[PDB]
C-alpha cells in the first residue's frame, strides 16, 4: 500500500532493466571508439555496484562469458536484450522475443496500443 | 492503459532516481579507493549516456558545478539526494527532507508503514 518504500529486488530489476534498456535503445547507430568504451565500461561498474550479492555476482560471471558488444545501437540492444533472457531462463520465466526491443523501449508497439 | 509502453521522460526519470538512490544506499561505510574511483566515473557515464538531451547537458554542467562525492556511504547518499533536490527544485517540485533517504531507499519508514 505505501509507495513510496525502498525497492524490493523484484522493483530494483523492473527499474534496472527499465534504464538499462532505454539507454540502450538511444545509443548511437555509429558510436564513436570512446562511446563503445564509455558503454562497456558503464555496463561494467554497473555490475559491481548492483546491490544483492546473489545477483551481481552471477552477473558478473555472466558478463565474463559474454562481454557487452557495444559496436553499434542494434548489437548492444539485442545483446542486451538476449543477456536479460539469461535471466528471465534461469527464474522461469519466458523469453522475450528480441525482435520487439525497439517497440517495447524507443517506438512503441507498431499497432499503435502505446497510442 | 498499456503497461508495457517505452517510458516517457517522467517514467525513465522515476526508474533512474529508484536505481540511483538504490545503488548510493548500499555503497560501503568504507570503500576502498578504486570504489571511490569507479563510482564516480558511473556517475559519470550515466551522465553521458542518460537519453534526452536536454536533461543530460543540464545534467552534466550541474556535475561540473559539483563533482560527486563517493568518499563514503553517508557523502554520497547526502550529495545525490542533494543532487535530485537541484532537480526538484529547477522543476517547482518541493525539497525532499535528506534526513530520510535511508528510511526511503533502505529500511523503511521508521513508523513500520512499509511493513
Ligand atoms: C542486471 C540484473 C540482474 C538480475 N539478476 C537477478 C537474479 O540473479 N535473480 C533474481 O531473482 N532476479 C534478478 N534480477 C531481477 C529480475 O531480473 C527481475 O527484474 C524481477 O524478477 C522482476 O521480473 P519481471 O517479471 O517484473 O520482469 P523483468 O525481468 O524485470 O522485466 C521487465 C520488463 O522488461 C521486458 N523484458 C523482459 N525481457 C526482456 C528482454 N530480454 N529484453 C528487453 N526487454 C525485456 C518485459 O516487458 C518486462 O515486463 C536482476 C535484474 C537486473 C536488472
Ligand atoms: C539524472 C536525472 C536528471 C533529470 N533531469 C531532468 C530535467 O532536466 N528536466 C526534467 O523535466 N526532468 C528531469 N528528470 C526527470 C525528473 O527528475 C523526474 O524524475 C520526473 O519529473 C518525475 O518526477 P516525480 O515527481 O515522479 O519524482 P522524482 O523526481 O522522479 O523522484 C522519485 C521519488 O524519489 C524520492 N525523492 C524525491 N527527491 C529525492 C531526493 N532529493 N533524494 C532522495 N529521494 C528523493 C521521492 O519519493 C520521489 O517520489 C531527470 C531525472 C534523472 C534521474
Ligand atoms: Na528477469
Ligand atoms: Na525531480
Amino acid at each position: 500500500f505505501r509507495e513510496d518504500c525502498p525497492p524490493d529486488r523484484e522493483e530494483l530489476g523492473r527499474h534496472s532493466w527499465a534504464v538499462l534498456h532505454t539507454l540502450a535503445a538511444y545509443y548511437p547507430d555509429l558510436p564513436t571508439p570512446e562511446q563503445q568504451q564509455d558503454m562497456a565500461q558503464f555496463i561494467h561498474l554497473f555490475s559491481k555496484f548492483y546491490p544483492a550479492e546473489e545477483c551481481a555476482e552471477d552477473l558478473r560471471k555472466r558478463l565474463a562469458r559474454n562481454h557487452p558488444d557495444t559496436r553499434t545501437r542494434a548489437a548492444f540492444t539485442q545483446w542486451l536484450c538476449h543477456l536479460h533472457n539469461e535471466v528471465n531462463r534461469k527464474l522461469g520465466k519466458p523469453d522475450f522475443d528480441c525482435s520487439k526491443v525497439d517497440e517495447r523501449w524507443r517506438d512503441g508497439w507498431k499497432d499503435g496500443s502505446c497510442d
